[PDB]
């Protein structure tokens, strides 16, 4: 999509040479923000095919507060294998923090429910936040949250949301992230009888890996097709009762996919 | 300044009517981002006089990990009286979280030192973050952090920083916030032998109180004067050894100040 391709280009033009923890070089910029009107359609990148299946199962997994890849495996979803240990444990990552942020006094806050209450009983609140950045359990995590902070906003029956991605692989991870959170916005709005507003994406260290240049130029040459339409076949009793089948993407006609290898 | 006045205007033009917890109406927009090249000068609003004194003492106070207003009082700084209790306690706010984020296992993480180590020993890290958003101690706080998440970034000997302000009073609080964090960038860079890069400001619910319209239009009519220059008279042995006198703003010739009343 336009906003996306615009970023991709910007990174090429303005990105400074920076290396990552693996030794692979990246082109990076710091601080960027793009908006996506959700009424204009589901922000699923078209200039390259994306498989929403993994996306959906991962989101549902998070909402379950599960941090073991078992569920993912039952559905043959392996995007988390790379990090899980022999038992399939990733540590207190996303899911754990969202649904059971542990306090120093023995409690476990359910940030998702907390957020739902607010959207329903105090929509003008300015602190409708979900944070995965738990300083206390960083070490125990398989890896630090790429996207670790998001805020919800209500105005005119429209529910918006801003995500802050402190670190971002523009080519491989960004497309996935945008769709994932966009889907979360819809689920939230559905349970709150609210219309979807804007999904605002903000990033810190936004980069492209040096060995992704050709794929970038190749995609950067395709023309964005119209955005598809996300439809929810039903209205679960809660934000925790959605099932894979409830979602159906409609009108998605992407260009072919583009493989993006990684060094190890 | 330009970026600032541009926001002020945008809020007037595009802001939607929203009410706050006190009942006072605000004009608000969601999601905004402005950049400030720190080499161009210290971002201290000129179209209206700002007293940096309070700013500095508050920053130093934070770095001390102190959450009692006593220190502020010794210097006759009352910006926190409104919230402090009879003992002058504000709860586990900013200072406490920055210097002693409490873990569930009895520890207290020093996010400021943590961050300093990283900038000195692993500058390419993408997780150089400081968070005041401790879900565990929200209730015990005098009020929730307006600005609760910031990231540091290094590239070409230039240290940048992005702050995310989930809630923002454009007229009263924003100017104060920008200068405060800009000063922190400089202190950081000084202790890391790095040059200052960009201070990137991102906001969630960015608003103007309905009863600040005249002041807004009045300021919105002034022309930005050149930015002053921030100078540090010395190099303390650590980020915790700065004293009020070490800072000197130079070339600051602002327009007159503008009072901004608040309802209660």
């Amino acid at each position: 999509m336009k906003q996306y391709l615009e970023l991709m280009q910007k990174v090429l033009d303005e990105g400074t040479q920076k290396n990552d923890r693996t030794g692979t070089g990246t082109l990076s910029i710091f601080g960027h923000q793009m908006r996506f009107n959700l009424q204009d359609g589901f922000p699923l990148v078209t200039t390259k095919r994306c498989h929403l299946r993994s996306i959906i199962h991962e989101l549902l997994w998070f909402l379950q507060g599960d941090t073991n890849i078992a569920y993912l495996h039952e559905n043959n979803v392996t995007i988390w294998d790379e990090w899980a240990d022999e038992n399939g444990d990733l540590g207190p990552v996303y899911g754990k923090q969202w649904r059971a942020w542990p306090t120093p006094d023995g409690r476990h806050i359910d940030q998702i429910t907390t957020v739902l209450n607010q959207l329903k009983n105090d929509p003008d609140s300015r602190r409708i936040i979900v944070s995965a950045w738990n300083v206390g359990e960083l070490d125990k995590m398989a890896l630090a949250p790429c996207h670790a902070f998001f805020q919800f906003y209500v105005a005119d029956g429209k529910l918006s949301c801003q995500l802050y991605q402190q670190s971002c692989d523009v080519f491989l991870g960004l497309p996935f992230n945008i769709a994932s959170y966009a889907l979360l916005v819809h689920m939230m709005a559905q349970q709150c009888d609210l219309e979807v507003g804007d999904f605002v994406w903000t990033g810190g260290d936004t980069h492209l890996y040096s060995n992704h240049m050709d794929q970038t130029h190749l995609q950067l040459s395709r023309e964005p097709r119209p955005l598809p339409k996300l439809i929810i076949k039903r209205k679960p009793e809660s934000i925790f009762d959605y099932r894979f089948e409830d979602f159906e993407i409609e009108g998605y006609d992407p260009h072919p996919g583009i493989k993006a290898p990684v060094a190890i």
